[PDB]
DNA sequence: AGTCCACCGGGGGACT
DNA sequence: AGTCCCCCGGTGGACT
C-alpha cells in the first residue's frame, strides 16, 4: 500500500517483490545485482490510490513525496531481506522515478478525462473529491482520451489515413534526408465518433494494479488511426528533475509537430507543455518562451505553451480540468 | 603520463593529484566523498601526449580506450593511497569522461589547426606524424581557429557586432509577443581566423599535451575572437558526446536549427555546418534522426540537414585526417 | 536470448 | 560560500 506494511510484503508472493535478487542470474553486459521491480512497484504503493482521487491527505499531499514514495518502499522491503547486500545504483532510481512520474501523472489525467466525459456524455459531475464543476456546455463530442504513449512511438500514426499521407506528398519531395517524428510521453486527443458511447472512456480506476497499468498503457492502439489533426488536444513531457541539456527532446517535437500539423496539415495551434518537480536552474523557463521555428517563416506563437511545476497530485487536476473546460470549448456540441 | 608510474604519481605535488579526498571537507548537499580532479588528470595522462600527434602506437590505439585512459589512471591512484576506501559514483566517471572526451578531441583538432595553419601561411607541412599534404591552394585569408566554447557561452557573441544588432533586432520583435528566439551554444567552433589575427603565431603552434597551462590557452581562445567573426565565417559546429542515448541527440538538432534559422536565413550566410561525433551510438537511430532537414527553410530556400553527419572516430589519427580533409574541401569559398 | 528505448541524478569546474 | 552549467552511464521493460 501507499504506507509501507511489513504484513503485505511479507505477503507478497516472490514474483511481487519490489526487489528482485538477479545476483545468481545477472544480465549480460551488466553488475547489477538488485533489481528494481518498477510495475510491482506501482502495483504496491498505488495498488489502491490514485493522487488526486484518494484521501485528502494524499491528494494535497507534496507531489514530490507522492512520487518518491514507490523507492522508499522498494528501498525498505530490499533492506529488510538482504540487511548487509542490498545495493541499488542511483540509476536504477533515477529511470524508475522518472517512469513513475509519467505513468502515475498519466493515471491523473485518466481519472480526470474520465470524470470528464461522464459530465459530457449527460451523466453527472462526480464529486469525490471535490473539484469544481466545469461550465462548459455538456455534448459527447468533447470527449477526451488521455494516451499515455509508449517508447518507442511514432505519433503520426494516431493521425487518420488522409492526413498521415498529406505528411508523405511533402515528406516524399525531400529525400540522405528526411524528417522523422517522434513522441510525446502523452497526448490527449478528442475522442473519436465510433468510441462516444463506449463506456472505457468513462471509467475512473482504483489503483495502479497490473491490469490497470496494462488499460492505461495499451490506450493509444485503439486511437491508432483515427484521430483528426485539429484533434489532438494536448501534448505533454514528463521531465521529473530538469537540467539544461535534457530541454530540447520536447522543445524539437513540439516544432515538428507544429511545422507538419500546422503549416501542412492546417491545425489550429498545438498545445504542448512540459511537467516538472524540480526545475533547478530558471534557466528552463526562458528556454521555453521559444518562439515556434516554423512560423517565423509563415507572417506567431511559442512553441512549448508552458513549464508546469504541480505542487501536488490535486493541482495536476485542477489545471487539467481548467483546460478542457477552455479548450474544448473551440469543438462544436 | 599516458600509462600509469608511481613515480610521476608520487611527485604530484597533493594538489595536482587525480583524486581529492573530500572526505573532511563535504560539498554542501552532496555526499561526495572522493572527487575526479578533472584538469589535473588531463596534465597526468596528456600532459606530454595529444593523441594524433603522438607515437604510432597511441595515434592508432582505439580512441574509446585513448578517453577512458583518464579514469583509469585515476580509479589507480585512488586504490593506491585509499585502498577499499576509495569509492567514486559511476556519475562522477560519467561527467568526466565526457568533458575528457570533448577537452581532448577539441585538442586534436587545436594541433590540425596549428598545421593546417602553417601551410596556409608559407610555412610548411610538418611531416610527423604523416598526413597526406593537403591540395588546397595556400592562403594566410584560408587559415582558421579552433573554439572549444565554454558552458553557458552564447555563440551570437562570437559574432560582428554589426550582425548582433541584426539578431536583437529580430528578437525585440518577437519579445513584443512575449517570445524569444534563445541561443545557447555548439561545443566547439571552427572560425575563419580574421585578418586582424592572420599574422600571429599561437595560431600556426602544435601543443605538446595538456598541461595547465595548455588547457587554459586552448579553452580560453574564444575570448581573443568575440565580436569579430563574419556570418559566413563560423565554418564547421561541432557537439562531442562519448556515448549516445535515443533522449540525448536533441540538443544539437535543436541548437543546429537555430543556428540555420539566424545565420542562414536572417544573415544571408551559407548553410551552416554542424556535426556530431561520439564513440558508441548503440544501434542505428541516431543516424536516421540526424537526416532532419532544417525546418526554417522547409517554410522558398535549398533545403540542407540541420546536422550534416554523426562521424564516430575509431581512432585519433582518423579524427585528425578526417578534419584536414575537411578544411581542405571547406575553405575553398574563402578566396586567397 | 539479444537488442532497443529513453528514464534522470551525482557530478567538476566557472563564476560570484 | 553559493549558484549554475552541461556532462553521461546504468538502468526496467517491450519486443523479437
Ligand atoms: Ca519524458
Ligand atoms: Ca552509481
Ligand atoms: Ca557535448
Amino acid at each position: 500500500p501507499f504506507t509501507y506494511s511489513i504484513e503485505a510484503t511479507r505477503n507478497l508472493a516472490t514474483t511481487e517483490r519490489c526487489i528482485q535478487d538477479i545476483r545468481n542470474a545477472p544480465v549480460r553486459n551488466r553488475s547489477t545485482q538488485f533489481q528494481l521491480a518498477q510495475q510491482n512497484m506501482l502495483a504496491y504503493t498505488f495498488g489502491e490510490v490514485i493522487p488526486g482521487f484518494a484521501s485528502a491527505g494524499i491528494n494535497g499531499m507534496d507531489y514530490r513525496d507522492v512520487i518518491g514514495r514507490p523507492v522508499e518502499n522498494a528501498v525498505t522491503e530490499g533492506t529488510h531481506f538482504f540487511r548487509d547486500d542490498f545495493r541499488v545504483d542511483s540509476n536504477a532510481k533515477a529511470k524508475v522515478a522518472g517512469d513513475i512520474f509519467e505513468i502515475v501523472s498519466s493515471a491523473v489525467m485518466w481519472n480526470c478525462a474520465a470524470r470528464w466525459n461522464s459530465l459530457m456524455v449527460g451523466e453527472g459531475w462526480r464529486s469525490q473529491p471535490r473539484y469544481s464543476r466545469p461550465t462548459l456546455s455538456p455534448s459527447p463530442r468533447r470527449q477526451v482520451a488521455v494516451l499515455n504513449l509508449p517508447r518507442s512511438f511514432d505519433w503520426v500514426s494516431l493521425l487518420v489515413p488522409e492526413s498521415q499521407e498529406v505528411i508523405e506528398e511533402f515528406r516524399a519531395g525531400l529525400r540522405g534526408l528526411g524528417l522523422p517524428t517522434s513522441t510525446p510521453d502523452l497526448a490527449v486527443v478528442v475522442l473519436p465518433e465510433e468510441f462516444q458511447n463506449d463506456e472505457m472512456w468513462r471509467e475512473e480506476i482504483a489503483g495502479l494494479t497490473r491490469p490497470n497499468q496494462i488499460l492505461l498503457s495499451g490506450a493509444y492502439q485503439r486511437l491508432q488511426g483515427r484521430v483528426q489533426p485539429g484533434e489532438i488536444s494536448l501534448a505533454v513531457a514528463f521531465k521529473r528533475s530538469l537540467r539544461s541539456d535534457r530541454l530540447y527532446q520536447p522543445l524539437y517535437e513540439a516544432n515538428v509537430m507544429q511545422l507538419l500539423l500546422e503549416g501542412k496539415l492546417g491545425a489550429p495551434k498545438v498545445e504542448f507543455e512540459v511537467h516538472t518537480l524540480a526545475p533547478e536552474g530558471t534557466n528552463a523557463f526562458v528556454t521555453y518562451e521559444a518562439a515556434s521555428l516554423y512560423g517565423l517563416a509563415e507572417g506567431v506563437h511559442r512553441a512549448i505553451r508552458e513549464l508546469y511545476v504541480p505542487p501536488t497530485a490535486a493541482d495536476l487536476a485542477r489545471r487539467f480540468f481548467a483546460f478542457l473546460n477552455e479548450r474544448m470549448e473551440l469543438v462544436n456540441g
